[PDB]
Parts: C-alpha cells; sequence; structure tokens
C-alpha cells in the first residue's frame, strides 16, 4: 500500500466533476489499486472518509469509513465502504449539524447542515449494485464525499 499525495484547498483539480467510472473499469485491478491507495491515503491522515479528486484522480469513488480517531474522537465505527459511481436518491428533510474537517483542508473546522439521512446507490469495485441508507454522522461523511465529487468544499457548505 502507497499513501498518496493530497490536494488543498485552492488547487483546481478540487472543484471539477469528477468523471464516472467506465464499465471497463470495474472490477480492473486498476480500480482496486486505486481504492487500496485512497484507503491507505485516508487511514495515513486519520480521514473518516475520502475522495478521489483528493488524490488527483478525477473520478468518482469515494470511501466512507467512520470510526473513532484524533480528528475525530466521538465518530461511530463501522465498517470502511468503498462506492464506485455513488448516487444520493434520497435526502431526508430532516437536518442535523456538526463539525467537519477535511484532508483538504489544513487547520479549518466549521459547523456544517446536512441531511441526517440520506439512500445512496453506488457499485462495489466488482461493479455490483448496492443500495443504502444512512444516517448521522456517516450520512454526513456520504455527503461530504459525494460534495468532492461535484467540486465542493464544506467550507461553502457553512450555513
Ligand atoms: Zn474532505
Amino acid at each position: 500500500s502507497v499513501v498518496l499525495p493530497v490536494a488543498k484547498r485552492g488547487e483546481d483539480i478540487l472543484k471539477l466533476i469528477a468523471a464516472p467510472v467506465s464499465a471497463n473499469e470495474l472490477n480492473s485491478n486498476w480500480l482496486y489499486q486505486l481504492a487500496d491507495a485512497m484507503h491507505a491515503t485516508m487511514l495515513e491522515r486519520n480521514g473518516v472518509g475520502i475522495a478521489a479528486p483528493q488524490v488527483y484522480i478525477s473520478k468518482r469513488v469515494i470511501i466512507v469509513a467512520s470510526r473513532p480517531n484524533p480528528r475525530y474522537p466521538d465518530a461511530p465505527e463501522m465498517n470502511a465502504v468503498v462506492m464506485v459511481n455513488p448516487e444520493i436518491l434520497e435526502f431526508s428533510s430532516e437536518m442535523c449539524l456538526g463539525e467537519e474537517g477535511c484532508l483538504s483542508v489544513p487547520d479549518e473546522r466549521g459547523q456544517v447542515e446536512r441531511a441526517e439521512m440520506v439512500k445512496v446507490k453506488y457499485l462495489t469495485l466488482q461493479g455490483e449494485m448496492v443500495e443504502t441508507v444512512f444516517q448521522g454522522f456517516p450520512a454526513r461523511i456520504v455527503q461530504h464525499e459525494v460534495d468532492h465529487l461535484n467540486g465542493i468544499l464544506f467550507v461553502e457548505r457553512i450555513s
């Protein structure tokens, strides 16, 4: 496993709309390697999620991996999920606000309003369709990472 360089706020890579992963990439060693490098990078930076644009890869891949760590001492622990081509199909009208940081925003945290619940459809790295309901802090990570795929940093969502 390799720890990749992470783009910081102000770099233009972080402002693009990341391109969807194509059919021939699904279940490829390319794609497995991409996800493994993202995963190592996130762990090394005590992230609870990561998006491919953050590691200069303008593709629609994210990792959602809520776990307590120094950066988030109170996060619930889930098994890390890698999502290819995620699409949020439903946001709840109910809001929750929480403090977010970001691997791409050194030394700034802010309060962000997010949907309490999201329903997300995505593909596994093999290419199989999955739909999952997330609540609370995992939901906020899903929203944060999808924002990265759409060129949005959490600083822009500060109410
Ligand atoms: Zn981030």
